[PDB]
């Protein structure tokens, strides 16, 4: 591993092109970048020094747990436990839900002086900076990575996106096409989301889009050569990958429209 | 039980485990806790502050130390120890303590949730920090100073000059901070004292500051704990989810450490 610092980060992230001033959606991996003089500390400053003091950073800071016990599947739970688990389950506090598949970066991140969290118990995003309350200030149950989300705030801001040392699987952007386009074989479901009530949840069920996730590489490989003004370099050791969210969303919505027929 | 022999243990169920335990409501509580040792907990780490919150209640204070012990000098680390031609770059180039953005290390998830709560404080060294919510939070991790990181001026001084209790919440006497307070305040036998190099923040950079300080001696911990545990007054041990827990009063139990020390310490 090379030894990487928070000067070095920042250096490279102005090197890829993160615009000082700009509001930046952060996809990162901590173990990409090589060995880090701080950590995941190091990796916020960095990022903070990037965007400056009138930019803005968000990460998503999804708590996946709060959700039906019947859905889970990586330890999968006792079927005997569901309905104790249910009525147990603590309601989503922006300050002491952790964070469960997000990384280092933004569990770190999501805590930090003038950090703020978004409302909604499964996919809530953390905002710093200039537009931080714009970005997470009435987040919905309709479209959870839809309309009225923290994507649809880093749209209406013309943010960039950066993937740092992880590609397409994790470029939440994507979701936000999903609701905006009818595609062909677009499907719904529904869902159940734990609502806080006072120290108790209160499951509501809601529709949603079935998200498809299978061609996000194929799809973000198409829509990435296209955006004007994207970049692909190196942040430390890791890949990185920069680009526009405005025309890289319609982009995706020109690909789904084109591409994606569901059985 | 599931497929791992675990239970499922909830908040509700916490809560009062810890009352049975023995755990005042309106009272100081030093917490060392383990979260696997549990069980299975609904709503892991976060339902584990919670229940502690509900035992201490409002009027209650919660303590965790969140030790953040990589704010140290590259030549000492040994877990994962680094090429030396990094020291002096790793010493120019390590962020500050910040006790907003700096994690713990080897603190557990329970602390690591904890020092984040709404209300929750976290004292000032870069080292050694500790965080508590509740009634007397912002007095506990007030005075945070350098001379003593766990002595006289530091949140363990706090925690027994508010007659506090210390709970071992699926842990052992090998995580007791407290005996650190003991080690201060006794001139037992062999106590040594070595320098010191401590990163103190300088704005957006460290200033290393070369200090002098008492040598930890950590072998005789489990000996001395059985021994002054036994000997604190209305001390209790019992069970909290899966987990053995040993609850007892601060106060008595150092007091009990500065004579086991002055007693049986003889270091060469
Ligand atoms: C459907 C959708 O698309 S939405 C989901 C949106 N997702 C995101 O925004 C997540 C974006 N991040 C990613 O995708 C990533 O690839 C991850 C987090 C899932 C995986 O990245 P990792 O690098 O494996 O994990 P993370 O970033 O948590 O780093 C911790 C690892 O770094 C290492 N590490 C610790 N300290 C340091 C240091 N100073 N320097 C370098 N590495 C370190 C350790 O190896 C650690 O592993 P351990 O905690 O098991 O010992
Ligand atoms: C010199 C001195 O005396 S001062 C030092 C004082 N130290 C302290 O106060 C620390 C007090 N804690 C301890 O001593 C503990 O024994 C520790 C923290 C060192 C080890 O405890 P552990 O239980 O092994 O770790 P921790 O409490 O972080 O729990 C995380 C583990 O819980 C498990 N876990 C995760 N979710 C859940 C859940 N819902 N329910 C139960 N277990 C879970 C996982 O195994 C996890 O480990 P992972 O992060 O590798 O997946």
């Amino acid at each position: 591993r090379e030894l990487v610092t928070r000067d070095r980060l920042a250096s490279d992230l102005a090197a890829l092109g993160v615009r000082p001033g700009g509001v930046l959606l952060v996809h990162a991996s901590l173990s990409a970048l090589g060995w880090v003089c701080g950590g995941a500390q190091a990796v916020v400053l960095a990022l903070q020094d990037a965007v400056g003091k009138e930019g803005t950073l968000v990460m998503p800071t999804f708590s996946g747990d709060l959700s039906d016990p019947s859905t889970w599947r990586r330890p999968p739970v006792p079927e005997d436990w569901w309905p104790v688990i249910r009525e147990q389950m603590p309601p989503f506090d922006p300050d002491l839900t952790p964070t469960r598949g997000m990384g280092a970066v933004a569990e770190c991140f999501r805590r930090a002086a003038g950090a703020v969290r978004s409302g909604h118990p499964q996919n809530s995003f953390a905002a710093w900076g200039a537009h931080a309350e714009q970005v997470v200030a009435e987040h919905g149950l309709t479209e959870r990575l839809g309309r009225g989300s923290p994507l649809e705030q880093v749209y209406r801001l013309d943010g960039q996106v950066l993937l740092l040392g992880c590609g397409f699987e994790s470029n939440t952007s994507f979701h936000l096409a999903e609701y905006r386009t009818a595609y062909p074989g677009r499907r719904s479901h529904r869902r159940r989301v734990p609502v806080p009530e006072g120290d108790r949840v209160r499951w509501v069920e809601q529709e949603d889009i079935v998200y498809f996730e299978e061609d996000f590489q194929t799809m973000g490989e198409s829509c990435l050569t296209r955006t004007p003004g994207h970049s692909r370099g190196t942040v430390g050791e890791a890949a990185a990958v920069l680009y526009g969210q405005r025309a890289f969303v319609d982009l995706a919505c020109e690909w789904m429209t084109a591409h994606r027929d569901l059985a």
